[PDB]
């Protein structure tokens, strides 16, 4: 019912980053059991909840596509990429810090899906 919103949050929500490198990468994919295997790329999305909530009204969304919703406002990002040949752990991951709005599917007002394509 909100399990996709709590999921959207614990692969795409990290509200204050231990600085944004390689290593932030690697640890917080761990953290958030995305290595098994190794998710190929993600991106957490920084700042408060309440910002991406709000993608899904119109305060700071339009309509995007095929029923997705982007953002009006730009945000903190930080995507990481994985690099080496293997799906497998121990997964070695390229951080890369961006600022720019986002693209997300709603759900009853909630966040449950971040498109990826805009970060690779």
């Amino acid at each position: 019912d909100n399990s996709r919103y709590t999921h959207f949050l614990t692969q795409h929500y990290d509200a204050k980053p231990q600085g944004r490198d390689d290593r932030y990468c690697e640890s917080i994919m761990r953290r958030r059991g995305l290595t098994s295997p190794c998710k190929d790329i993600n991106t957490f999305i920084h700042g408060n909840k309440r910002s991406i909530k709000a993608i899904c009204e119109n305060k700071n969304g339009n309509p995007h596509r095929e029923n997705l919703r982007i953002s009006k406002s730009s945000f903190q990002v930080t995507t990481c990429k994985l690099h080496g040949g293997s799906p497998w752990p121990p997964c070695q991951y390229r951080a890369t810090a961006g600022f720019r709005n986002i693209v997300v599917a709603c759900e009853n007002g909630l966040p449950v899906h971040l498109d990826q394509s805009i970060f690779r």
